[PDB]
């Protein structure tokens, strides 16, 4: 007649592979058999181990009497004759997690079913880290007791999470951005923050001061009324930097702008974000334009404080 092997796909670890050439010098080329009933092979299903035990499948007559048992928890590797292959997690939003046999066999005997027969580990799908902090699955063993608990070594199971304890935000024209997250974590849990407010991978939109006060970013907390205000104060989140005394490189010489003089005046508000950026790289304004009002002209014209016009001197040096 003409028959052979064929495997069982298995989404997390090495497939089984069924044997005809064997079953079938046993029984006799009789067929009926497994294909009337065990297997349907018009529209077959998925048995689950337990299914078998169960009767249906291979635990039709993998029980003890005919043929060993699936649920010898020292007889399984008959079956499941594997090449190993680290269980992998696929999250859209953290960091590729992997467990694997491998690893943890040596650490019970070879106790499968511990595993494979505990509901509370192999029965959810799509587990979460609060099922998981409450026993269910991985933090069933990892929970503060037989193994470390699972409100930490994040990076231990999943793909390269573990947290940093400084972070560096290079900046153009500001200076540079240090944020601490030992000092923001024993203040706070990962998911107050991640993802929503910030990513783990390294890249996504890098945010700019005006979009904090949106509610993004440091934003997000930073505002004046969860935590400090992501409008002044400066000198915490950018180290060095200071409002101080400028230098222009003008056509006709340099220019002078002293902050000191305007701040016992004006409130970083005053100027900035409306009338002048913080970056260095900016756009020229023109003598011409500090007439129109745009620039120093906002406020030196004449009326306010003195315009630009006259006094060439004041601001100038020629
Ligand atoms: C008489 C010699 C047999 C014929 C005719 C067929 N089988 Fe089998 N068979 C068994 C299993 C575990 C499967 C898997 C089914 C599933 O996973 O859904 C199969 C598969 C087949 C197929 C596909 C053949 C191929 O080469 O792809 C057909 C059409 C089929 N079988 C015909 C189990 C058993 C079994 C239990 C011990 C016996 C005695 C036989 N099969 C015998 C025959
Ligand atoms: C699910 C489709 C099955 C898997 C997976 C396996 N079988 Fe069977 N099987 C049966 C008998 C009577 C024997 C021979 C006697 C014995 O050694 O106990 C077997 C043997 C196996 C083996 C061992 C092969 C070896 O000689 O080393 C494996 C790994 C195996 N089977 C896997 C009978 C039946 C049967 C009853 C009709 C069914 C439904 C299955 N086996 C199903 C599977
Ligand atoms: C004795 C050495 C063991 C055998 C044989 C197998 N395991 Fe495991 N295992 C564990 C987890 C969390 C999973 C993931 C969830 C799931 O797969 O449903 C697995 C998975 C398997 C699988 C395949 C699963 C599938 O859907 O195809 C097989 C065939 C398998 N395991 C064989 C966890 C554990 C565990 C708890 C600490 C132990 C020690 C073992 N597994 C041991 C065995
Ligand atoms: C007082 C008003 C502040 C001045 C001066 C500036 N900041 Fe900040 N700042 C912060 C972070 C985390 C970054 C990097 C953001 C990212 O990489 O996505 C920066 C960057 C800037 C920039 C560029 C973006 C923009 O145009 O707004 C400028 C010009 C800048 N900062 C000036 C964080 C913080 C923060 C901690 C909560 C505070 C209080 C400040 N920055 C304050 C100012
Ligand atoms: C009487 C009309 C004045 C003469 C002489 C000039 N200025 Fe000024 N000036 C000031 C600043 C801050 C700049 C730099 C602006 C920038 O970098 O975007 C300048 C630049 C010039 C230039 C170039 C513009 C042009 O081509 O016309 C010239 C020619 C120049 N200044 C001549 C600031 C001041 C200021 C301090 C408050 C006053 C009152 C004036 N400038 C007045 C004159
Ligand atoms: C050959 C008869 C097997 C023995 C012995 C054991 N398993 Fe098995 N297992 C086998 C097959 C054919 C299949 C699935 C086929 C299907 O219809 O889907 C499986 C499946 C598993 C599973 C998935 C089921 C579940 O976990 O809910 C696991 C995890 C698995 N097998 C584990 C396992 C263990 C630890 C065994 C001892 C209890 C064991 N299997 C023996 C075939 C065979
Ligand atoms: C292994 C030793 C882990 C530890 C410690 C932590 N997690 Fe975990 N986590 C692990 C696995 C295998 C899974 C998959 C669960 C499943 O559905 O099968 C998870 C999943 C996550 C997820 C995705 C689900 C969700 O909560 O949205 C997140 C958010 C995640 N893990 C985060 C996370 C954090 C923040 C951890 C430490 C602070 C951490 N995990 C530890 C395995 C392990
Ligand atoms: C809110 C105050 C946070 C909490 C609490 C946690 N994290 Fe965090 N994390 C936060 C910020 C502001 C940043 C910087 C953004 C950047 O792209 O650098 C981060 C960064 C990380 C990173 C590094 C990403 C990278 O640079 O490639 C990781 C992987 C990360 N954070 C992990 C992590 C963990 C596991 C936490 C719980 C212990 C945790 N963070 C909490 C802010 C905050
Ligand atoms: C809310 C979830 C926050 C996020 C995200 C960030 N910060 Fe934070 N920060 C938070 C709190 C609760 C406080 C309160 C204000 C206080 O007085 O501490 C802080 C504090 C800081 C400090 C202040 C240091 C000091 O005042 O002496 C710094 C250095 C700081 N935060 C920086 C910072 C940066 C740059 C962040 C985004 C990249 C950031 N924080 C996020 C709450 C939150
Ligand atoms: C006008 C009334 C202003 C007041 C008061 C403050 N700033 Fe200022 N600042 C102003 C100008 C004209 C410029 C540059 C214009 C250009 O586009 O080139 C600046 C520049 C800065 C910078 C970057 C340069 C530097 O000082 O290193 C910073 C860091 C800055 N200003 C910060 C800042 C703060 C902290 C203020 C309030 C406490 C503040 N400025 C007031 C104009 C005005
Ligand atoms: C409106 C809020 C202002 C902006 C924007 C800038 N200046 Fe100013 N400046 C302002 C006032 C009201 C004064 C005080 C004197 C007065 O009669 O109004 C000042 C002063 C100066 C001075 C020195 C004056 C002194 O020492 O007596 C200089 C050096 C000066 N301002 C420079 C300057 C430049 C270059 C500006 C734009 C790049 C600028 N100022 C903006 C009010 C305002
Ligand atoms: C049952 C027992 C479990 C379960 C449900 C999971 N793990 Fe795993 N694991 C366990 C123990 C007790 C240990 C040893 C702890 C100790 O030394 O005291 C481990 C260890 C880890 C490690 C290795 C750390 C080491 O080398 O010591 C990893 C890689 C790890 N565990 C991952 C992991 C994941 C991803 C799990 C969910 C799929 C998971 N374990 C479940 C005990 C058990």
């Amino acid at each position: 007649k003409e028959t052979k092997n064929v495997p069982f796909k298995l989404k997390n670890a090495a497939p089984v592979i069924f044997s005809h050439d064997i079953h079938l010098k046993k029984y006799n080329n009789n067929c009926r058999i497994c294909h009337i009933a065990l297997f349907d092979l018009r529209k077959p299903k998925r048995y689950t181990m337990l299914d078998m035990e169960k009767g249906k499948s291979c635990g039709a007559c993998h029980t003890g009497m005919k043929a060993f048992s699936v649920a010898d928890d020292s007889q399984c590797v008959r079956c499941h004759s594997g090449s190993a292959r680290p269980v992998a997690y696929r999250m859209k939003g953290a960091g590729e997690a992997v467990f694997s046999h491998e690893v943890h066999v040596p650490m019970l005997e070879g106790k499968c079913r511990t595993c494979h027969s505990n509901r509370e580990i192999t029965g959810g799908r799509n587990v979460t880290m609060a099922q998981m902090e409450k026993g269910k699955s991985c933090g069933a063993c990892h929970n503060d007791k037989m193994a470390f608990t699972v409100a930490g070594n994040c990076g231990k199971c999943h793909k390269g999470m573990t947290p940093p304890k400084t972070v560096n935000f290079k900046m153009k024209g500001v200076a540079d951005a240090a944020f601490s997250h030992e000092f923001h974590l024993g203040m706070y849990k990962c998911n107050e923050c991640h993802t929503k407010l910030f990513a783990y991978k390294a890249g996504a939109k890098r945010f700019t001061m005006a979009d904090m006060d949106k509610g993004k970013s440091c934003g997000a907390c930073h505002n004046g009324k969860d935590a400090f205000s992501s409008a002044s104060d400066c000198g915490k989140c950018h180290p060095g930097l200071k409002p101080a005394k400028l230098t222009y490189k003008t056509s006709v010489g340099e220019a002078y702008f002293d902050h000191d003089i305007h701040l016992s005046m004006f409130k970083c508000a005053d100027c900035h974000t409306k009338v002048f950026k913080y970056r260095k790289g900016s756009a020229p304004a023109t003598m011409a334009d500090m007439e129109k009002g745009k620039s120093c002209g906002v406020c030196h014209n004449g009326k306010d404080a003195f315009s630009v016009a006259d006094d060439c001197v004041k601001c100038h040096n020629m």
